[PDB]
């Protein structure tokens, strides 16, 4: 049948969150289209990382960048990336638990902020983290198309790690439930 | 048969090890004989985080004998042999003949000094020897992780071992004396 077309990332992946006491080993598969920048990825990963579970999948049209689903086939965590608009950020809010967004660009994500906090604090289950430029560029640079990593997550910062580097990670919370 | 009297302590751990692109996890058990420090038993669960494999098996001879833990190869042979303390000539001989790859684990500053002074020149001629130190007050604070029942996380790049468990976290820091 259909397929993408994209190129494929394989990360091996250890995660110990000493905040959640969630320790964790998964092997990720990300599929890149060409639409995707390399950064966007990598900021996907670091979703992903930030939410670490067994559950939480990626997946791609109108779907989240990922979700976890529960027992009962609902959503429990709606993980979006970039900039949505109103009937976008209600439609993950109202068909999801919990939303985490991530916002990125730092010269649109301004404007964006400006013109949306009031009302995205409408939304009681949304958090917003925002990821500067520098920084982006440094969890991109991470960028292999195989790919072995550790992430210790504590006080809120994320130590990211392979075989050669090591970078200090600091999400910045825009809005939190 | 015969049996060792020993308290048992039992450690799930996980070993992301960066430097050799190895991720492990492994329900080990220790049995600590009324002779063994605490501080002993802990730099043997160190010394197992830092060469992970699940063959590694620990050790003790009933019949003493014994390395602490060894790795043997499909032929039977031994490719690891880990000592700890501060052996004599024929003692460390005895390993380094007997398998390929030693790795020994000296604490007690004071003791240690004093052997490494009249020993450095003559274990630097067993080409397949390792000597790891850990200094008395890094030492202490791994011997706090010690529980009967324990969970641990250890990550390993550039030779530092991050070493937690659900209260705390800790930087270990072993000294290479000599590598082969
Ligand atoms: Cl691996």
């Amino acid at each position: 049948g259909h397929a993408l077309k994209a190129t494929i990332y394989k990360a091996t992946v250890n995660v110990a969150d000493l905040d959640r006491n969630q320790f964790l080993d998964a092997s990720l598969t990300l599929a890149r289209h060409p639409s995707e920048t390399q950064e966007r990825m990598m900021l996907r990963l670091l979703a992903w990382l930030k939410y670490a579970d067994e559950r939480l999948q990626f997946t791609r049209d109108d779907e989240p960048e990922a979700w976890l689903r529960n027992d009962h086939l609902g959503i429990d965590l709606w993980i979006e990336l970039g900039l949505p608009d109103e009937r976008r950020i209600k439609k993950a809010c109202t068909q999801a638990a919990e939303v985490a967004l991530f916002t990125y660009n730092s010269r649109a994500a301004q404007i964006w902020w400006q013109q949306n906090q009031s009302k995205c604090v409408q939304f009681a289950n949304l958090s917003v983290w925002y990821l500067d430029d520098e920084q982006l560029a440094k969890v991109s640079a991470f960028a292999d198309r195989t790919m072995t990593l550790q992430a210790t997550i504590q006080d809120g910062v994320i130590w990211l790690s392979d075989d050669k580097n090591n970078l200090e990670v600091n999400l910045t919370a825009w809005q939190q439930p």
